[PDB]
């Protein structure tokens, strides 16, 4: 409680300044659904698309093995040595163009726009073939700690009434670790449509199956250390186009004093529920968040870009680039005479990243409130580090060679369990190794000049 | 580091703990109890309760409490950081007010056992028939008692014990018994001198005992075990008052259980070959009441006391339990169904048993400081660990890193409430006991003549700063 | 000033009768109720 | 929502269109703590 402090008072900030960065990160599949052998269970092809989430994970070898020209300048013994991140930046290379998304079967009634009469009566399986734009967004996020999202959900309901089928299930607000392959909202809010739409229709097949989710910058910036993320950005726009109804036996009726009773073709309420189409803007060049520099000098946490662990997240969403490219092949090149049973067509989609990272060296004294201090916030860091110990044991073992000898000595060696590190291993999600790819010179790269522009201070050999 | 370790040098409180130069008071008025002595009334079908079973025979408990040390208000803190130190409210005297006139109750039981009177007899006793139980009450002792402590009180009763298994578990065995030790709940009987012991098991006649006594298990404190507490901390200060005498002289009626042998006497003849009941006991009796016999309604002060505590409430907690035996007369009423005829008429006239209750809490309290080191506060970690939660010590080491804490977003929510109605983290470790409770913390003043008792407190140690209106002379 | 402004600001302090003695002097707190049985203490209405 | 014939609600009615209000209660500084409370008297004058 005696209440954490900003990193920049411990951490001491070095004279050197290192980058690099991967070649690229691009993309193919499919928008809508992932590709499948049918009978199998084993995927054909991914499921791609921009309005997917990326997550982008990056190991940084540990830099207290990486020997400097000069490594004198600090004790290996009394210290260590961590990875500060000073800027970011997020390349894209894709011509900018939006994609679009549907159903075939869509819950709808009719317009609710414009109506000379009032409606017919409800069938048995209304739902057409409709598609909208989902709305456009931009934002970035970088940190130490998994990005936290949030979510709807269905929640034990009280046990007091007996849920007769069809009844509302109770809401929750759920948080969770945000996935990679998770989908934006689509200005539906972040739940679960599976559970707690049993139609399945009542959204554009992409969002269906899987839980749209939205990060709570609250709690998120509620973390002590920030950890979770020490900076951000985000842009994003909508407006109506449509306006629509669910087509379906009402759940609960109106009471009758908000209206007039009706009669004849007045005596039966149309379907009360209505849902917005929403709709994508006009995009610009202008509002990209792209392929410009950041310069981090303060965050809203303590932590002030430093890595632990080795470890450095970037999560980036953008819709910008959504374009979906058709293409047709024909079964029979023969025939002057076009039949459309001629033609086959497939869907696939182009995703381009890129990733350039300056880094800040620093170092780190001791003492023991210092060790506390790190030991309280997370003790798994001085783990990977060499001081925590920790006596070894043991006296004695008996190996009774040799086993296959089959006179039997006791059955055997049962101490895999701990390869496992990764306490998160449990959550897939995109993956990068930089670690081959330092190096020492700005001056060769495209990104690194501007951080010397920006601070200034050319200095170069002679020629 | 130095000093909370292995030895025994057992911490007197005093010494680390210092005593500020500012007191307090607070309090209620007061509070009632009515109720019936003899049975509760509950809606006969459902199990919610009309009426409860109340008599000064049941002990009252108390358990008050005051807020966070360290967000209460002072003219001057300058002696404190509260990162450096802690600070905790301290008992310097307690009053127990009890505001109702005084005079005795009485209890008793329609079918009761009993042989014949034996304290004067001129003839041999008779054969006993079907039932032959009386209806009888009796004068219960006369008593007052107090009890004030930081940690909840403890009594002591008889039970019955789980017999080795070698002799038969045969039915009209002797069943055994064995002495108990448990936490004292309000509303428990309160002993009339038949023992502390559990008359619903250990007599199975049922008819043995009256009926406020006849269901329930009467206990008694144990200062020696309660003064063994080496903390002290169970009370630290008590004083009581009882005293009974003899009235009537009873047997019990019923099978021998076992028989005297003969070789005790001379066998007889006729009736005398017959044996009448060897089991007598006496009727208890109350004796007169005094002006003196109130130990209440007069200022105490506790400076030393037998534990190490000397008043100081751990987890900003306070425990206090009273009983007043000479309120004890029951007030009593009959409700006529017939508004209407001149005749007297038994039915007409329902009876009704009800008792008044009154109490007064005025507090005076000191203030006091914890120098913040491991070298104290390990061992109140060593002594309880409880505290060391609420505190936060400023600190858990002196770098004292928080919990990477916990903070929770329930407060309100979706209709699910099992985000809590149900109970909330830490827990209170005496939350499955039951007991009174009341909130004083609203009760505070800066400034102690507002209140009657302060004054004496004042006059007391006297003054020394004495308020001053500059009216009067200059 | 402040008594011209609103004058129920002075009530809520220590303050409230004109320079400085104290105190709202007819009696002030009581209660009446335990348990279950007859007229709640919210028999009568709330003062305040 | 309500039940039919009941007059009590089971679902309480909200929307952003709702207008909100918010309603924030401070206890008295009066009687608060501060790391050092001598700079005053609380005499002659108070805090808010």
């Amino acid at each position: 409680v005696s209440k954490v402090v900003s990193t920049d008072e411990y951490v001491a900030r070095t004279n050197i300044y290192y980058h690099a960065g991967t070649s690229r990160l691009l993309a193919v599949g499919h928008p809508y659904f992932p590709i499948k052998k049918p009978n199998n269970n084993k995927i054909l092809v991914p499921k791609v698309s921009g309005l997917q989430y990326r997550v982008f994970r990056i190991h940084l070898p540990d830099p207290n093995k990486f020997g400097f020209p000069d490594t004198s300048f600090y004790n290996p013994d009394t210290q260590r040595l961590v990875w500060a991140c000073v800027g970011v930046e997020v390349g894209r290379g894709q011509p900018l163009g939006v994609g679009i998304s549907g159903h075939p079967l869509l819950n709808k009634l009719d317009d609710t726009e414009n109506a000379s009469a009032y409606a017919a009566n409800a069938g048995v399986d209304n739902r057409e073939c409709i598609s909208m734009d989902y709305k456009q967004t931009q934002l970035c996020l970088i940190g130490c700690k998994p990005p936290i999202g949030e979510h709807w959900g269905k929640g034990s309901p009280c046990t007091n009434v007996a849920v007769n089928p069809g009844d509302c299930p109770p809401l929750e607000l759920i948080n969770t670790v945000i996935q990679d392959g998770d989908m934006v909202d689509t200005g539906f809010g972040a739940m679960d449509f599976t559970t707690l739409q049993a139609n399945k229709s009542e959204v554009p097949l992409d969002i269906c199956t899987s839980i749209c989710k939205y990060p709570d910058y609250i709690k998120m910036v509620s973390e002590p250390y920030g950890d979770s993320l020490f900076f951000y950005l985000r842009r994003e726009q909508m407006f109506v186009r449509h306006l629509f109804n669910r087509a379906g036996a009402v759940g609960e009726n109106v009471p009758d004093d908000l209206y007039i009773k009706g009669s004849g073709s007045t005596a039966n309420l149309a379907s009360s529920n209505y849902f917005p189409t929403p709709s994508g803007s006009m995009v610009t060049s202008d509002a990209q968040i792209f392929n410009k520099p950041y310069w981090l000098q303060r965050a809203q946490g303590h932590n002030n870009g430093i890595c632990w662990g080795n470890q450095l997240f970037v999560t980036v969403v953008d819709t910008t680039r959504s374009t979906n490219m058709s293409l047709c092949a024909a079964i029979s090149t023969s025939e002057t005479t076009y039949k459309n049973t001629n033609f086959k067509e497939y869907l696939r989609h182009g995703e381009e990243y890129d990733l350039q990272f300056i880094f800040q060296l620093c170092k780190i004294t001791l003492t023991a409130d210092v060790m506390t201090y790190i030991h309280s916030m997370n003790s798994t860091i001085l783990e990977d580090w060499n001081f925590g110990l920790q006596p070894p044991p043991g006296g004695t073992l008996e190996d009774t060679y040799r086993f296959v000898t089959s006179q039997a000595i006791a059955c055997q060696k049962h101490t895999p369990p701990a390869p496992k590190e990764d306490p998160l291993k449990k959550y897939t999600f995109w993956e990068v190794n930089l670690k081959e790819k330092f190096s020492a010179d700005l001056d060769q790269f495209p990104l690194g000049r501007k951080f010397l522009l920006q601070a200034g201070l050319k200095a170069k050999p002679k020629f």
